[PDB]
């Protein structure tokens, strides 16, 4: 469970939004790039992996589930690349929710960034510290170091 | 001290490597950018602290300190700006030390990517990762979740 995170892809002014979920906790990273491409997800993965304990990836698609360059990645970084079918059914309206409400909050601070890299930014800061009560960010710390702590 | 990190810049390749420290563990970010400016470090920051619970910053130079960009970031992400003068004495060779040390990582990876911003991330990992018996890591997330409970 602790190790386990999902990665979604999404659509904002042309641009890609790359986000993983921790998926225990709801935490999430995300990055803006010009186009998902397999490049793009291994480099966000080493990323997210140096960062964060990350044990198994459930992959957005079968294009980064097959890329060379992302299994690359999983295998430097020590992770186990799995499938992100909804295997629960209500997982892919899980995906679209997240969706929605991450682009509500960058609709939210658009006005306060030229960039849309800098607005997903505090969209992150806004959801990981966003109380429902702990945080999103208080989650991913407890469920972790109760692990062996 | 679960909240305080200290910002380092350093250089490699006629490129700057950006890192943050998180004092008490030794876990790192860093990210590789074409020159310090308050920009890209208001950027860096606001992104560290979508992720960790970033209380205080001691910024690495007066330029930073001064920055209106890094004091905007620091002002929206609740973040306490000071400066990062060793009144401890011994913190400028703990500086210039986790400098030598990563630039010893990224030349043991450097070979494994075309780009240094790729050796950077595994340098990163490498170290955040590495037992020294616990890893800054696992250091991180323990005094974190400590500070929560
Ligand atoms: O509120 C949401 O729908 C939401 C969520 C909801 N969420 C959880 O709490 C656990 C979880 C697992 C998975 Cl697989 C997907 C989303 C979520 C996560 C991230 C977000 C969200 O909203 C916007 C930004 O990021
Ligand atoms: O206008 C922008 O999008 C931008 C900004 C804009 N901006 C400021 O000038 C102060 C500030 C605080 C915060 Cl919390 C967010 C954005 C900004 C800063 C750094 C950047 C930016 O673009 C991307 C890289 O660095
Ligand atoms: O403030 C939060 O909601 C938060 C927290 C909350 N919190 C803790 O549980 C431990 C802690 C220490 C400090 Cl000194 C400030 C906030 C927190 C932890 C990790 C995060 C957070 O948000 C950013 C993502 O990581
Ligand atoms: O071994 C080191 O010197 C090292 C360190 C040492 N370190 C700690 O353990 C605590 C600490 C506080 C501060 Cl203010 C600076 C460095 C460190 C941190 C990060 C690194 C390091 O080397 C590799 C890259 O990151
Ligand atoms: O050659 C590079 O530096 C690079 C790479 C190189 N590379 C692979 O093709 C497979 C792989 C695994 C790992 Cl663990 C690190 C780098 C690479 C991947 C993505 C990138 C890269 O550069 C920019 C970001 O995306
Ligand atoms: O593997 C580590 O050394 C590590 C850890 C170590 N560890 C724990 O304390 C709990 C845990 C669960 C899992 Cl499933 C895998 C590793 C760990 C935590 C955070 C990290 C780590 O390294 C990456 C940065 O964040």
């Amino acid at each position: 469970s602790p190790g386990i995170w999902q990665l979604d892809c999404t659509h904002l002014e042309g641009k890609v939004i790359l986000v993983a979920v921790h998926v225990a906790s709801g935490y999430i990273e995300a990055e803006v790039i010009p186009a998902e491409t397999g490049q793009e997800t291994a480099y966000f993965l080493l990323k997210l992996a140096g960062r964060w304990p990350v044990k198994t990836v459930h992959t957005d698609n079968g294009s980064n589930f097959t890329s060379t360059t992302v299994k690359a990645a999983c295998w430097w970084a020590g992770i186990k690349q799995e499938d992100g079918i909804p295997y629960n059914p209500q997982s892919q309206g899980v995906i679209e929710s997240m969706n929605k409400e991450l682009k509500k909050i960058i609709g939210q601070v658009r006005d306060q960034a030229e960039h849309l890299k800098t607005a997903v930014q505090m969209a992150v800061f806004i959801h990981n510290h966003k109380r429902k009560g702990y945080s999103a960010g208080e989650r991913i710390v407890d469920i972790i170091a109760t692990d062996i702590q």
